[PDB]
Order: structure tokens, then C-alpha cells, then sequence
């Protein structure tokens, strides 16, 4: 069963902005979102100092890039404290410091811009700089896999997740907009995870799917 939500105001506001005005630096989304992974890579950390037993669900703890050029998805794995359904719809639907709210005006006014979105804890809908739809997957030790997505445009859907069991984590599946296919090829994707992700301190595996007709 799928339930239906609105976006807070201000987060229609940012995905508005993100969406419909101009950027010319769209890949800081791939900055932002390994910074995600890797944030919440540090929260499981965080919680097995204490107890080593929550990592049981799932015991590597690293990020996976897939470009998919035939699905044209780019999709980004973590195996880190993952969101429960209620972490979900907070944390991807709506606003909770009052900083954030005022970082979206002055966003909004020009002032700032696009690439400080994450000092803010909205990182994420970076991703729709490159991507019309997004999917997010996640599972949290404390409760069942969830799935949510959202095309913009007001609203987003949460939904029990029947596709392949995570573990523990988060995968992000991002369908990329036709002109931002390039973020698929081997070579770019390569240089840019390299360049944003060097101060991580978790592995980042990259997988390259190559296609050839065999004659």
C-alpha cells in the first residue's frame, strides 16, 4: 500500500529552485551525497562503540556507485544507520531547524547559493539537479525496508519496499534527466567520485558495466 505526503512549504521551495532556476556546477550533487552515505556510515559507527551487535544486519561498512547508462540511473548504496518509515518522512520531506528555514531564504534571494544546501542538512535534493525522479530505499535496524519517491512537484510516497533487502542502509536511485546522461560515462563518473569523496574514510567501490554485442 502506498501512502501519499506533502512537502513541507520550504521544501518545495528549495526543490522549486533547484529545479527551475539555473546552476552551473550540478555536480555537487554527487559531493553531497556521498557525504550523506558517509554520514550516516558514522552514526552505525557511532552506536557499535557502544554495541557491536547492531551491525550484525549488515557488517561492511562502505558506498557503492552503479551507473546504469541502460536503465539511466545512477544509484548510490551505503550500508549506514538507515531511515525508519517515520525517519523517512522527516528527513526527506521535511524541515526541522529553524537555520534551515532562513538558509532558504537567503538561498532563495541569491545571496547563497546551491552548494552550501548541505550545511543545512538538505544535501539530498541536490540530487535534483540531475534527476527527474529519485528513489530512496532504506532500512534501519529498528524497523521494516522502506521505499520513497518523488517527482517533485508537491508530493512525495512512502511505501513497504518488496525489492531487493538492503541489510541495513540506504540505496538511491536517481533516474538522470536526458541532458545529464555523461554523469553514466566510466571516465568522468571515475574523476568526479575520486574528487568528491577524497576526506571520506569509508571504502567507495565504483562499478563500470560494460556491453558488447559478441561476434
Amino acid at each position: 500500500q502506498v501512502e501519499r505526503f506533502t512537502f513541507q512549504a520550504e521544501i518545495n521551495q528549495l526543490m522549486s529552485l533547484i529545479i527551475n532556476t539555473f546552476y552551473s556546477n550540478k555536480e555537487v550533487f554527487l559531493r553531497e551525497l556521498i557525504s550523506n552515505a558517509s554520514d550516516a556510515l558514522d552514526k552505525i559507527r557511532y552506536q557499535s562503540l557502544t554495541d557491536a551487535s547492531v551491525l550484525e544486519s549488515k557488517t561492511e561498512l562502505e558506498i557503492k556507485i552503479i551507473p546504469d547508462k541502460t536503465a539511466k540511473t545512477l544509484t548510490l548504496i551505503d550500508s549506514g544507520i538507515g531511515m525508519t518509515k517515520t525517519d523517512m518522512v522527516k528527513n526527506l520531506g521535511t524541515i526541522a531547524r529553524s537555520g534551515t528555514k532562513n538558509f532558504m531564504e537567503q538561498l532563495q534571494s541569491g545571496a547563497a547559493d546551491i552548494s552550501m544546501i548541505g550545511q543545512f542538512g538538505v544535501g539530498f535534493y541536490s540530487a535534483y539537479l540531475v534527476a527527474d525522479t529519485v528513489i530512496v530505499h532504506s532500512k534501519n535496524n529498528d524497523d521494516e525496508q522502506y521505499v520513497w519517491e518523488s517527482s517533485a512537484g508537491g508530493e512525495f510516497t512512502i511505501a513497504l519496499d518488496h525489492t531487493e533487502p538492503l541489510g541495513r542502509g540506504t540505496k538511491i536511485v536517481l533516474h538522470m534527466k536526458e541532458d545529464q546522461l555523461d554523469y553514466l560515462d566510466e571516465t568522468k563518473i571515475k574523476n568526479l567520485v575520486k574528487k568528491h569523496s577524497e576526506f571520506i574514510q569509508y571504502p567507495i567501490s565504483l562499478l563500470t558495466i560494460k556491453e558488447k554485442e559478441v561476434d
